[PDB]
């Protein structure tokens, strides 16, 4: 219930609703309910005191805005922020204005003056900052449908979640505009006395679980229901987790949604909360090869096992609220690098790829231990991208790694005893585990992602052990034909382009998949949040070019980049793995220079 007041600085008077046919301005008051407003849709603004939306008689010049009955299809009630702080009707350039022509009622107007721009009281942001978000109910008889604001309960209009009609303060809402007629309702996912009883808390791991067997949402809807509760769709990472949930869902049979999905087209199966997919528990015949089934459901009737279905089915879902973090692996840039011959260092470990004599996994595991190491374990995306970039890895390689489930089937563990905190499966992997007794994992593909197969095939392997200049300058690491540097002075993009040019270099370009992979490992394990690069749209807004004028034949953009956002590109560290974000060029962050060899 994020209500807000609205006023204009050039007059310092808050909009006040007095009558459904008269909306004026009075003295600003935080307690006067007649001045509170909140969005109820992507465009509809509603009053809290009268439970009525703001609209216009018709999209024409100089008409009085008043309180109308809230209607979803009403084109006259849809608003939109334009340019900066201007507030106008969705479709035309008619604005929310007050002050002109001695009219105490706020008027729709054509003039773009300061009398038509409104901010939120107590802040400096426009009205499109908060906005309406779909709120999915819990339990109830409405199958977890979204709240409908406003709704009529016992001939009274309510604007937010209410405890009326109940004697236990349980907040609830009506999923339809007329509850007295439809009697469809649900409980609001908000903090109230007793809301903790909706979560089941494992006394061991302290992780909390919510089981909504009465709801019936899609996968994308179920994820949004858990996200809005500071949670996420269920992820099962241990045998104890699968066992604890089997007891909770022992009395249920209706299928429930979990976080396991394959929606990412480049990778394989993955959890919604980015947890490592190392524990498998598919039903027989699952996962199926149907191209449309990309979301996994937990079937409590068939012994809590998993099956993949279409992401559009309406089933229950399980939320997972927990604070458990796998590890940090942050290195305050510091690590030893005493590696033997033919081995290469990274983050305190020595790696080596064996392409010479292809052996099976058990012979590869023995050979790595003969040399004082072990089959490689991978814990970060940075460490994975170091292997493909610096170890002479080729796109058509197939190399063994330490991931296996020889001890317990369907439960992958690292051969070197280290915990499994990271997984990157290939498109369509893991698959066909029921066809064999031991599932060993390999590295193949241009991106070096993983795939599980039989353990009885001669292949290359990658060994890894502890720690016990080159063709260029001192503080410059060398990758392939170039040498790169990390500036330690937090500077802007302008200041960064100078320091790189000061050292006869330049902000690093990114030409292929592996130079990006190297740069992903060259930074990303350091506590800094962003690292600059060469891409920017200063030459021509909308088009990106390097600062040394080379062809831009590679793109490593983030989730929602770039498009509308103008600025300077910078790589993101941590779990993102060097993805390109667009930031304001006046922001201060470290950078990476680049220079040719010798």
């Amino acid at each position: 219930t994020r209500q807000f007041l609205i006023y204009n600085e050039d007059h310092k008077r808050c909009v006040d609703a007095v009558s459904p046919s008269a909306v004026q301005t009075a003295a600003c008051n935080q307690d006067a309910e007649s001045q509170k407003f909140r969005w109820v849709s992507e465009s509809q603004i509603m009053s809290v005191a009268f439970k009525l939306c703001l609209g216009v008689p018709s999209k024409t010049d100089w008409v009085a805005i008043t309180l109308y009955a809230c209607d979803s299809k009403s084109e006259f009630q849809k608003w939109e922020c334009k340019n900066d702080t201007l507030l106008g009707i969705k479709g035309e350039d008619l604005f929310f204005n007050y002050g002109n022509r001695q009219e105490k009622n706020i008027m729709l107007y054509k003039g773009s003056g300061l009398w038509s721009r409104w901010k939120i009281y107590g802040t400096t942001d426009n009205l499109c900052s908060r906005g309406y978000e779909a709120m999915y109910t819990l339990l109830g008889n409405a199958n977890g449908a979204t709240c409908a604001f406003p709704f009529k309960f016992e001939n009274k209009w309510y604007a937010d979640c209410t405890s009326a009609g109940r004697s236990d303060g349980w907040l609830w809402c009506g999923t339809t505009t007329d509850y007295d007629t439809d009697k469809l309702f649900g409980y609001c996912p908000l903090k109230f006395e007793g809301s903790e009883s909706l979560w089941n808390k494992d006394p061991l791991t302290s992780v909390s679980y919510q089981i909504n067997s009465k709801s019936a949402l899609t996968w994308h809807q179920a994820r949004k229901s858990c996200q809005q509760q500071n949670a996420e769709l269920l992820s099962i990472t241990e045998i104890h987790e699968q066992t604890y949930l089997t007891g909770l869902t022992s009395s249920l049979t209706s299928g429930l949604w979990i976080g396991l999905n394959s929606l990412s087209f480049n990778s394989g199966w993955q959890w919604s909360d980015r947890s490592p997919f190392r524990y498998l528990n598919w039903l027989p015949g699952s996962p199926s090869a149907e191209p449309g089934k990309s979301c996994v459901s937990l079937n409590p009737g068939k012994n809590a096992k998993w099956e993949n279905l279409e992401c559009v089915q309406k089933l229950g879902y399980i939320c997972k609220k927990g604070n458990t973090t796998l590890n940090s692996f942050v290195i305050p840039s510091d690590v030893p690098t005493h590696c033997p011959s033919q081995w290469w260092p990274y983050a305190g470990h020595c790696y080596k790829i064996h392409r010479d004599e292809k052996k099976i996994q058990r012979d590869a595991l023995t050979t790595c231990r003969k040399e004082g190491g072990d089959l490689t374990s991978i814990h970060t995306i940075e460490e994975l991208d170091f292997i493909i970039s610096q170890l002479g890895y080729e796109p058509n390689d197939e190399l063994w790694i330490g991931l296996n489930d020889i001890k317990i089937q369907m439960y992958f563990e690292w051969s070197d005893g280290t915990p499994v905190t990271f997984t990157k499966w290939l498109r369509g992997e893991p698959s066909h585990e029921n066809n064999r007794q031991e599932d060993c994992v390999v590295m193949k593909g241009k991106d070096g992602y993983w795939a599980d197969r039989g353990c009885e095939w001669p292949l290359g392997y990658i060994c890894k052990m502890k720690s016990r200049e080159k063709g260029c300058r001192k503080g410059w690491k060398k990758h392939h034909f170039y040498c790169y540097m990390i500036g330690h002075t937090l500077s802007t993009f302008a200041e960064a382009n100078q320091t790189c040019n000061n050292e006869n270099a330049y902000l690093t370009t990114i030409e292929d998949r592996y130079e990006q992979a190297f740069l992903t490992s060259f930074v990303g394990l350091r506590p800094e949040k962003y690292f600059w690069t060469g891409l920017s749209d200063i030459q021509t807004k909308g088009t990106f070019q390097w600062t040394i004028e080379e062809e831009v034949r590679f793109t490593h953009w983030n989730s929602d980049m770039p498009g509308r956002k103008p600025g300077c590109v910078a790589m993101r560290t941590g779990i993102a793995g060097g993805l390109w974000d667009v930031l304001k060029c006046d922001e201060k962050a470290k950078f990476v220079c680049k220079h040719w060899a010798h």
